[PDB]
């Protein structure tokens, strides 16, 4: 028993007042005398970060959306979502912030990696699967970012510019189908602009269409600081403002609107915190179920077998085969290997900014790969690809002398008022195990005045002997010294390289064995941030000559490449779609020297591969989560059968994208020019050519399908397709996907749209018939944005079965004699 | 050698807007990197309050507005003009809250005394000279509040919904004749709405009209937290939010604006500060000339017999006697009088609210008299008239056991964090008024602090005492440590605090001459249940019935009684309007007894708008003196004896009934909104076209000799008219001044107008059969133009006109035509 009406009936002004904004970064707030308690909700869409970002609590880091997507899998997403919602019980955040369902229109989105695919078919459903996953546990789901937040490049004001048709037909799509199938406790608003009108105050998206068209009956929170007024904000459907403590509705600005009848009436206040109210009541109606403790503390218990098992099936699940020529895969255990690449150790588990956590761990692929063989492997870096310079807390010690312990790996972080006599003391100290260091709450932080010095010191041991590049980046300003010895200076002379500086670097020629002193004196961002780093010098060429000269000395190469979660992140788009660095020349000499080169990739989105011709064996990592390197351990040895889809469409180059030309703010807004062409629908009326298109991916067995009955009605299609493993080695999943056509319409079309789909698991020689389902309007309407509503036309249509958007394999004609026209759900 | 330009390059973008908003409730930024000093302001259009309420340093009180345009003199205006910034540096106030320019549209007005007057042209008039006195003295003016803040009732929020025609004619005109004549530094935007839009962000007035069209390139200034959006009040004109600390201008609020897109440009926010930046060039300018001295100290420097002079001066003139039949008037010294009413030894110097201020002292009526016979007065009260029950603080000692000094003549106040000390000030006046209270250990954003308020009290007579408390916040009364007044349980809405208050609570109780009694007051601020305020007070209870007949009678033994009356500046303040044009309480009935009694009587007015004498038929001499100031008093007498021979003229009409009045029907906020419905026919205009009676006319009032005038030259050139007036005192006992005043006539308009309208004016002084001749040059244009609603322009239209001077809008005495051969449109000034 929480009352909403009863509620809303008894809460003062102030109090109404209190609940449309956040307290802090993650609570509503509480009123102790009506029995409302805060509510914790925490980031992200691929796992839980918990209240911290520094020192903060590990948890279960997933595999990222796109890679999800890859998985054409309902109930395993819904598995998924199911584990993020125990994973979120475990740091007590009733509510998730996720998941996110943004639409890559081009490839360059710094958070394409984080949303689910092109197409709004799969988004929609993804993101329906991932949402009744937690919500089943009782954990509400925050669908983001509503709608149209498909760059970074300044979205705070960026205008996307796009028809009602292409807004309907690709955009809102997924919200639609999310709220249809599994009704979402919350929707995220975006931080930019849709046809001139923030998102988190327009009446046509938050009301008319949320309310009055879905009648959706959710909860609506801004994006962090996304919110731009006091009055039209409340006025136009945005129910609570976070993070807090309040910008726009402090109890004065508000109550003066109400006093001084400027925009809004108390109706308006009440509506939102109706809406608040509501989804307080979700969680207060689950707290026997989930048991979540108010403001309670966060824990690693969901680290477990159980946990680490799922993570590891769902990232195997997610990779996608996408060239296996001459049976390179999967490798056999015998095998004499050789690891090469830059992402070979590296742990590339997520994308960066809100979504990224600290995990309990991430398995590298080269440790998958030692862990599946069961002893040393082979190994060269072939070349190096990172964006900036880090490592340095990761392999450093309090007290060399001392054992590399957990208790004494690191180094240590001390927090002071000044920057002072001897005895001045440390007000916080933390064990830093990551050389990102984000910015944290402290009583002696003054909360939006925030200054303070951290003293970061600790031991650093070179392993081998020669040169090794040390680094700084601040935000804020800082002072790096080596045996109390200046060597890099980011106090004096700065550069912006978003919000602080460029990386400065020293050179400097150490010795292995010896014990070298880092200390590091940081300045308070005036909240701030910092990262030292230091790695290895190499010698590029010679490097890449290297590792040609060791992949010929072996039968097998299994070279690891790919993008990070410092070049696809929250903040950001890529300037290029192409590779970092030297990786390119690496791949060159490798494929030139053992042809037989099995290459991995992570991604979140697309890259070139100008030597794609000479690859005779590519796999579609993504980025992985805890367990990627066992997934990819799994896929190459065939423990797994590689049986993930492309979720995006992978053109050759960077200029064949729909979006080339519209995607950057310019002026402050973004041209949606494609209109409804975006991925795969663009690429097929266009007949361009891609490297793999959408719904692509190869297995180690062969499949065979078709269509085994058919029938419509005037309102329903139903359909039944016969599966079968062809192959006679490997039992395997084959996604059966389902596309719609029309054959004389009116209006323009693209040529097929994804509108079914269903996974099936087939022992060899084994037979199975798949059912799908749907209404009519489900399958075969566009919206007519003349009338301002759907229709269904009549006609004659194709369904075509396939097992990618090429490769149909089964087709069947009917005809549509009772033409519809619809709003809603 | 403050440079504007070179400034605004220099600021950075925290620094802008910085200046964009007040740091506290009367001062401007310190930008101390580059010599932009924190300029302090000041209330109000009558005299110089300073930067505190409660425990305000004294000044000079000068009349209010509507008495100060009744002079109908500019020289005297631009005098006051020159006083007051004279006042102004004396508490190092650079900038005055003042003039106040609203209109009487009606006259229920909570700021009808606060204003000039219900005509265009007088009210523009006043405000010029009363500007051009300010700023030649290099002190800088806020002319406000711009606009159509003409009732009290739900101003934050009221809707003025008003044509175009009679917004140009009547409610921007007068701002129209400061910015042309007198061009103040600053404006004030109104805290209502004009047609749908808030003033304070409306692009029509603030930037289309203000800037594009009069091109006037002063500061503009919100009311008192009278913003109401973050950047909408950017983007359209208003330049500076009062008062800090900041509500919708934080850094974040503004940049967050305009890094997201929302609304507003750099531009806007350059725009404003630029404007900001000249009202600042305009102090520092005049620094050396003022000597004002930033976060200055705040001095009596200025009470003195010179300053005294002037003020007893503008309020001798401000005076209008509007009744002398049988030569009741002027009184003589050896005339057997006696003082009787209500507000013979009340001092109301001014209305209520932000107009008002500590004074010097003021000299009440009664005492005027004194002054000027220089003989104990015969005197009975006759009746009480007050809204609410004040004194107490005015008559209590700190100590019983001590004489009635200056420190021991108080209460004590001690300000604490937890209810029963961080303050402790000692308390004379009984109102205590804690919206500006300032404080090292008190938040400006939540003002939560409690008040015990102490010492005891003595009373000179033997009866029931009726005690009273009212309070903004908490409040408990205990006599003797036993509870008598409860303001803490079950509070109700009444006229305390802007009308945001308690309902007074009283006690009667019965007293013992000569006894000492416990006075303990228990105060939590308004956050605990603004700072707000409170007020502890006792009166002598009075047989109401018999103290009319001892008045009675007592006027009935004398040759003469003097009858002082009207309302106060609690019946007449800022925040609320009159339910009626009532004279208060058993006010009427002591009249109509003392005028059956003594039929020779004088009646003495203080209100600052029109009230109904129901028994005007029977008093025989009636003098309206209004609010008069620190010198009310002694310019009572002075008018009384001939000393000063009765000079002022009604700056309001004066309408018999209530229900006469145009806004009868409309002067109340009604779903938000109040229609202008009488449109361009406010005062004199409404009356004169419905032909309708009123008590007393504008423009009337009566001398103590006579006057006769003609014209004597009158020229029509294209763009001015030259009348010239030769008037004289045709009496032979009495020195005095007439005031001649023109009028204007369309005759055959296509368009509905007035019956005339004031166009000039002038003020003549002239001894006993003196002739003189007056020169009253017009253009043409400002003389005779309507505002032409459909084309969006003034119309000098084609035809004939009619020009009337008179001595008042009821007294024609000479009349000329001309005609208008060709016809003008015109926008501007
Ligand atoms: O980190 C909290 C939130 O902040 C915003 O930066 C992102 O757009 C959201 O996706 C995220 O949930
Ligand atoms: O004191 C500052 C302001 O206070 C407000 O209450 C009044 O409307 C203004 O006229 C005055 O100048």
């Amino acid at each position: 028993k929480f009352d909403v009406e009863q509620l809303l009936s008894e809460l003062n002004q102030d109090e109404k007042i209190s609940l449309l904004s956040a307290v802090d970064f993650w609570h509503t707030k509480k009123i102790e005398r009506l029995g409302i308690p805060a509510v914790r909700v925490s980031d992200g869409p691929n796992g839980i970060r918990g209240t911290k970002f520094f020192d903060g609590v590990p948890s279960g880091c997933f595999p990222n959306g796109t890679g999800l997507a890859s998985t054409f899998d309902r109930d395993l997403l819904e598995t998924a979502g199911k584990l993020m919602a125990k994973e979120s019980i475990a740091k007590n955040a009733a509510v998730i912030l996720g998941p996110t369902t943004n639409m890559q229109r081009g490839p360059l989105g710094g958070r394409g990696f984080e949303s689910f695919s092109e197409d709004p078919y799969l988004a929609g459903m993804a993101t329906s699967s991932v949402v009744k996953g937690m919500q089943g546990e009782g954990i509400a789901a925050t669908v983001k970012h509503f709608v149209c937040n498909d760059l970074e490049d300044q979205r705070f004001s960026s205008n996307s510019i796009v028809s009602e048709r292409a807004l309907r037909e690709i955009y809102l799509e997924p919200f639609r189908l999310a709220v249809k199938h599994a009704n979402p406790v919350c929707i995220m608003t975006a931080y930019n602009k849709v046809n001139g009108e923030h998102c988190s105050q327009s009446k046509k998206l938050l009301i008319d269409i949320l309310r009055d068209e879905w009648k959706w009956d959710g909860m609506l929170m801004s994006d962090w600081f996304g919110t731009y007024t006091t009055a039209a904000a409340i006025k136009n459907g945005l129910d609570i403002e976070f993070p807090g403590p309040t910008r726009w509705r402090t109890r004065a600005l508000v109550s003066h609107s109400l006093n001084s009848r400027e925009q809004i009436t108390t109706e308006d206040v009440d509506d939102r915190v109706r809406q608040v109210l509501k989804m307080i009541k979700f969680v207060v109606d689950n707290l026997e179920k989930t048991g979540i403790v108010e403001n309670g503390p966060e824990s690693t218990s969901n680290n477990t077998k159980e946990t680490s098992d799922l993570l590891r099936k769902i990232a195997a699940d997610s990779i996608v085969l996408l060239k296996n020529k001459n049976n390179i895969l999967p490798l056999k255990k015998e095998d004499n290997i050789i690891v090469i690449g830059p992402n070979a150790k590296a742990k590339t588990s997520s994308g960066g900014g809100s979504a990224s956590m600290n995990s309990y761990y991430v398995v590298s692929p080269y440790e998958g790969i030692v862990n599946k063989l069961g002893k040393e492997v082979d190994y060269t870096v072939g070349a190096y690809s990172h964006k900036s310079i880090g490592g340095l807390a990761e392999s450093s010690l309090i007290d060399a002398a001392k054992p590399a312990d957990a208790e004494n790996s690191g180094l240590i972080a001390k927090f002071y008022s000044n920057p002072r006599s001897d005895d001045e003391e440390p007000f916080h100290v933390t064990k830093v195990n990551r050389s990102n260091v984000h910015l944290f709450k402290h009583e002696k932080v003054d909360p939006k005045n925030p200054y303070f010095f951290v003293t970061l010191t600790g031991q650093y041991v070179p392993q081998e002997d020669g040169d090794y590049i040390f680094s700084l980046q601040v935000y804020g300003s800082g002072l790096f010294y080596l045996n109390d010895e200046l060597i890099i200076d980011q106090k004096h002379n700065q550069e912006r390289g978003g919000a602080g500086t460029k990386e400065r670097t020293k050179k400097l020629t150490l010795k292995k064995g010896q014990v070298y002193n880092v200390r590091v004196e940081y300045g308070s961002g005036p909240a701030g941030g910092f990262q030292a780093g230091v790695i290895k010098a190499i010698d590029d060429d010679e490097e890449i000559r290297n590792a040609a000269e060791l992949a010929a000395k072996h039968d097998k190469a299994v070279l690891i490449i790919g993008l990070n979660g410092e070049w696809e992140t929250e903040g950001y788009d890529r300037e290029n779609m192409d590779l970092p660095k030297r990786t390119n020349e690496l791949v060159r000499a490798v494929l030139k020297a053992n042809p037989n080169t099995v290459i991995v990739n992570q991604s979140g989105t697309p890259v070139e591969f100008p030597w794609l011709e000479d690859a005779n064996a590519l796999v579609q990592a993504w980025y992985g989560g805890n367990e990627l390197g066992n997934a990819i351990a799994d896929v190459l040895y065939g423990d797994v059968v590689p049986n993930g889809k492309l979720s995006l469409s992978w053109p050759f180059k960077l200029q064949d994208n729909p979006a080339f030309l519209n995607f950057k703010t310019e002026f402050g807004r973004v041209i949606y020019g494609e209109d409804i062409f975006v991925g795969y629908r663009y690429y097929e009326k266009l007949q361009r050519k891609v490297a793999f298109p959408f719904g692509y991916g190869l297995s180690y067995t062969t499949f065979e399908l078709d269509i085994s009955d058919f029938k419509v009605t005037d309102d329903k299609i139903a359909i039944s397709v016969d599966v079968k493993n062809t192959g006679d080695k490997f039992a395997g999943s084959e996604v059966v996907q389902v596309y719609f056509s029309a054959l004389n319409s009116k209006v323009s079309r693209p040529v097929k749209e994804l509108k079914g789909f269903e996974k099936v698991h087939l022992e060899p020689g084994e037979k199975k018939t798949v059912n799908i389902d749907l209404e009519l309007k489900d399958a075969i309407s566009y919206f007519n944005e003349e009338l301002g509503k759907w229709h269904v036309e009549a006609g004659e249509y194709l369904v075509s079965v396939g097992t990618s958007s090429d490769d149909i394999l089964s087709v069947k004609e009917f005809k549509v004699e009772k033409e519809l026209y619809w709003k809603g759900l």
